[PDB]
């Protein structure tokens, strides 16, 4: 298609209305005074959140320019949020504020090229001081601390996040869900537990429940589809002898081999029970073998050129008690020594430090925790469907925020933290004059996010920002309770890595954006 | 696409259109002194009725913002009617309240967060005072009264319902379907029966009903497609020597067998009958073993490695009586102990506890019916067919409301009871002054429900509204015979349960609404 | 889509346009001075009628609001008809008198629910007191009068219902098709005859009629198809050596049996025909044991384990002539006792009964004619097909309202006895004075029709009314001789079910209208 092309202070001033027209609907939502925003739907009803990137995404200009500007640093929210699911908005906040001041200066006639390195020198700056600002975040009260503040100031999310991430432990999962009720729930399972159901409802042994139950069962390992029962004989026999249950967790158990299984545990034979094997694929063959090390089994596959026929109780793991439901089984307490357990656990250690990917990392934390710690899963409650997403939502957004916490530390929120770090750089200089206004440009949009914070409680920023200003370390605007104090007190607390992600993004695309110079998109 | 974005005031007034719309074709049904709204059909004549859930579905506004509202409100309506099927424009008239009032306060300079937590403040103990006020509804004469006040004051219906209540018990259903004549009409299925005719009409040993009867019969439970009568011969042989009829419920009797079973029963041989499962896929299954339960019998299928040839008499179930029609067989008191009958149905008891779905909960209720009390169909009358939609839309409506009388129990209608719950918290403080204005917010709006039903009946709400507010207890105001008395004495209540959830789901979302500072959405 | 919603005032006038443009291009047709109306075909022709239903199922309107009035009052006439297939007109007169009258009582601010509850008060009032001037039409003479009426006063039309009625009794069927020429002509079938022309034109032993004809001849009932011919030997033999000739009648007779039995007729052999069964499907097996039981023959299928080859003479039914042509086979005074006719025809009594369903409906009280009356059948005459459209459905529509008149009695028409009616219900009242305005509501409406027919005679109705009201009894206004007299004695008899599915429902749809004060539909 044929091209509008537009130059300097003409496309900049466009490239602004654009910044402007989403960083504003984005800022609507800052801090604990924030507002919603409603994003509609052609789907079904619109949606009610105050998450920054939410918004920021939905944003698109119908004017071809300020349209560029928005999708451009709309990349600073969405950036932000793959990096901790947190700060989106104070990123926006801090972009729109660099990006403003910046082209200012562009129009005052300085280089861009070089307004560009003074922002990226006063920033890499306040790294460094935020790094040195930070303070361990390790007790489960500072934990709930950045959970109720990440959650707009729900002490329960705060607590409820603290208390998991205390069960679980260090290595263990904890994942948000749709909850029943109106009150949020949350579920720990102990040990080793994964998503399968018996393949007959024969097998149970306790219909109250609905489910299947045996005590110091052998558990047979078999890593290919069972069709036939021939394959069986030997090993069933074995274990009729021994007098114990026995679980079968094979890739498969399907109508000839089941169906006899079935008639022979049914007669009162011997005690047994099926279900197929956790995921498919590679994973399996690997997961499969986790279960084998909790309970000290050999996996039987056809791979290593292995028979059922030739396997005596030996190769069978055991447990003291294994529980299974309609899609549900789990195995308690394995006979593996805890020298091998501990052992495969050193090596799943490595595979997330090699896994060049995100999702060959969420797989392999979840077998950690099902080895080694446990996992938790919390349920949000709402009255509502447009409250369930939104208040999930944030429940999502804390538990993020405090595994950030729990990484990289803690700094004063209400943006003090940012305007702390500013006044450490008074001094930092660069290679000429442009440059020192790029820095100067920095260091005061690093006031952004408290002057918004102040704005959205509709007192004044700039006296609010002075008071502020004037004082030391974390002494801080409440605006929750408008009172000044200590920020880490008070525990507002942000997580280290957000402020600085917030930072860094949002200064790094807004380095570009102000060194745009030409313009070039499609006819209206 | 390009985005209208809008922003505070502006954006805000825009909703409040949307949700007005809505909500006054809502209200217009409010109460007994209610009118009807007309929805149009792409499809045939239009619709009329009195259901504000229904109206609701329908506002769709050209305005992308107004819309925006009106499809935010549209879910009050609707979640109220998934809760408890009724008190739906209730909801909507409560949402319309706490919106406009709650809004007025954000154009005060209200923080609008504070006006939600006031607001759900305020509920939080609105409900505890109606669960306080609530007394059980357990007679058959305060079931009729609910009934009644649900289908716009039908006390047809009202004793129906009642009555069906009544015969069915607490663990029967209840459904509605089309009438045949003019006048309502109540069936009573007594016991077992399913919908499942005679596999040839040759079985038939009563043409003057078109239907087969037998006693005494032994029953053949099948969990098996039968096409051999090989597979038979042992059996029908066993009871040819008892010299007692045989029922055959199997999978299916297909050509050869069905054939030669006709061929046998004809000459006087031996008295059978043969007639599909009930249902397909797993239910089958799990319900052809109820009726194994009932009749005493033994499931006979291959999956537990079973031949049909090896079956003594033994096996069979038996009953005192069987009536089966061209579509509906029927068993009549079955020979299993009610020790056995008890047990199962304390089993299929806590099928529904843990049926983690809609569907799944359905099948198991009907289950627990035909095997503990009965099952009742009501036929709504009516001329028209314009008439026969609103009509069983009604009887359906308080179908449910007592459904929820049953398990929740009433308050005073006419909307006395929020009037009331109103004075009870006439202390309720929160934690700032915002949030007392948004308690006050809510109280203000608990009084809307009365207000409409008064201006529906085109006199002063403000003038009953102060006459109600002026007494105690259970005061109120019959706008039927319009004059002052005791609710409950007037047989006008409402079931707790949807009092309750027209205020929860209103204030959920009318809650989030007032808070909508930006919103985004398509160009028109 | 988005939506036009309308409310009070507004809404009905729209509402009323919308009755209005239908009610008065249907009105124009009513009685015997009524006129015809033009309803275009993209199709071919034009179709001028003066069938209210005919008229009324066509309008449809622009104006969205307009069209759901005209789609609504559209169901009274729909229904009127399916349920007597005559009144059509009347009942949209009444209805647009309903809705006209009592809309403008709600605009006197009346409480439309109880406009609405008198208006049916007033109704069932009215339906009990047509029930007691209602006095048994059971004479050919007064048939002739309904028939007659019904058809704008044809005499012919009259007559010649009144005389088929006579001729295939009170069980037989009597339809109407196209005639060949100019006058119309009844066709009275005597006893049993179906669809089924002989299987091969050689079987035919009389070429002037082009037809066959067999006497005292053995009737072969297969339920199966013939295609070996072995299966025969053993029973033609039998046949050929009592020396009567043979009709089979099987499911079907192909190319290898058939044309040997073509072959074996020809010869001079044994004297055999042979043709399809009688209709498809299930009814085939139970119509062609029809057959059996006239005859007093055994059907042989394979269904009871029978074969062709075991079967003697004494399972052949009888008869003492057969007549069959290129489609249509007749069998003549079958032997079968009176003692096993009435039986099988009691039985197929209460078929009728039990049918659910429409269709399920017709086929079975065909059967009972074929077996108990006659069959007969109408064929109007006509000079063009404009004429044969128009005059066909006269002959229809008197068809059905003699059948009415025969199972309800009749009444005084030119809308004399609701002129009546209404007197009679001078003094109901309901609980409340607007109920009193909704009954009168109705009680005026119920003029309407005798308004209608005097005001489509160019005459004045509010003259014609007032000396019809100050009569008694039977008086009323003969609009084709402009005299008063007794409308008993003229003929002039209206269907009680007529007059009465009229006003039932005319009101059940006016009824809920004239409570509509929200409407909602498409944007234009
Ligand atoms: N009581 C409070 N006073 C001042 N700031 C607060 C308070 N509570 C939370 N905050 C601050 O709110 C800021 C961000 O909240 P949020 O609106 O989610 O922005 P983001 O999406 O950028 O995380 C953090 O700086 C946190 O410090
Ligand atoms: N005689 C009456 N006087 C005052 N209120 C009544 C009377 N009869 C019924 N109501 C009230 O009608 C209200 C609801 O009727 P309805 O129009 O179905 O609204 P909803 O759809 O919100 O259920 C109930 O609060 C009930 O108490
Ligand atoms: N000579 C007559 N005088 C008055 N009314 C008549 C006369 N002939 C027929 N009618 C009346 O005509 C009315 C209906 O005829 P018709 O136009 O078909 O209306 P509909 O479709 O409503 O049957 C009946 O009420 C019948 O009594
Ligand atoms: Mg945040
Ligand atoms: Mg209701
Ligand atoms: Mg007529």
């Amino acid at each position: 298609a044929a091209k509008d092309v537009k130059f300097g202070n003409d496309a900049r001033v466009k490239m602004l209305r654009g910044v402007n027209v989403l960083a504003d609907a984005v800022k609507v939502t800052l801090g604990p005074k924030g507002r919603n925003v409603v994003l509609d739907k052609s789907f079904g009803a619109p949606t009610i959140t105050k998450d920054g990137v939410s918004v920021a995404r939905e944003i698109e200009l119908e004017d071809k320019f300020e349209n560029m500007g928005a999708q451009m640093v709309k990349e600073v929210a969405s950036k932000a949020n793959d990096a901790a699911g947190d700060g989106t908005t104070t990123a926006t906040v801090l972009a729109q504020a660099i990006i403003t001041e910046g082209l200012k200066a562009v129009a005052a006639g300085m280089n861009p090229m070089d307004l560009k390195r003074g922002i990226d020198k006063a920033v890499t700056a306040a790294v460094e001081e935020l790094k040195a600002l930070s303070v361990p975040c390790s007790d489960s009260k500072a934990i709930a601390q950045v959970g109720t503040i990440s959650a707009n100031s729900d002490e329960t999310v705060g607590k409820l996040i603290a208390e998991a991430m205390d069960k679980v432990g260090k290595e263990g999962v904890i994942t948000v869900e749709d909850g029943t009720g109106l009150q949020d729930e949350l579920d720990v399972v102990e040990g080793m537990q994964f998503d399968r159901g018996y393949l007959s409802p024969y097998f149970i042994n306790k219909p109250e429940t609905g489910a299947v139950e045996l005590e110091s069962p052998f558990i047979l390992l078999a890593d290919k589809k069972i069709s036939n029962i021939r394959e069986m004989l030997p090993v069933l026999e074995a274990v009729a002898k021994a007098g114990k249950p026995l679980l079968i967790i094979a890739e498969d158990v399907e109508g000839e081999a089941l169906a006899t299984l079935v008639v022979n545990t049914m007669r009162g034979i011997v005690k047994v029970a099926a279900v197929k094997a956790p995921g498919f694929g590679d994973r399996r063959k690997a997961m499969l073998q986790d279960i084998a090390t909790l309970t000290g089994g050999t996996v039987i596959s056809e791979e290593i050129g292995m028979e059922l026929e030739k396997a005596t109780l030996e190769d069978l793991g055991q447990a003291k008690r294994v529980v299974i439901n309609k899609d549900t089984t789990t195995i308690i307490d394995g006979v593996g020594e805890e020298a091998a357990i501990q052992g495969r656990v050193a090596q799943i250690r490595q595979q997330i430090e090699e896994a060049t990917s995100d999702y060959d990392r969420e797989k392999l934390q979840e077998r950690v925790a099902k080895l080694a710690g446990g996992v938790a899963v919390i349920k949000v409650g709402a009255a509502t469907e447009v409250e369930m997403k939104e208040k999930k939502a944030r429940v999502e957004d804390a538990l993020h925020a405090t595994r950030a916490a729990v990484e990289e530390g803690v700094v004063a929120g209400g943006g003090v933290a940012l305007i702390r770090v500013a006044s450490k750089l008074a001094d930092l200089r660069g290679q000429n004059e442009d440059q020192n206004v790029g820095i100067k440009v920095a260091l005061r949009a690093m006031e952004a996010p408290l002057r918004q914070i102040v704005l959205n409680c509709g007192e004044e920023p700039s006296v609010v920002a002075n008071t502020v200003k004037g004082g030391d370390g974390n002494y801080g605007y409440n605006a929750a309770t408008e009172e000044y104090g200590n920020m880490i007190d008070m525990g507002i607390l942000d997580p280290t890595k957000v402020t600085r992600s917030a930072l860094q993004y949002a200064a790094s695309v807004a380095g570009l954006m102000i060194t745009t110079e030409c313009m070039v998109t499609d006819l209206p």
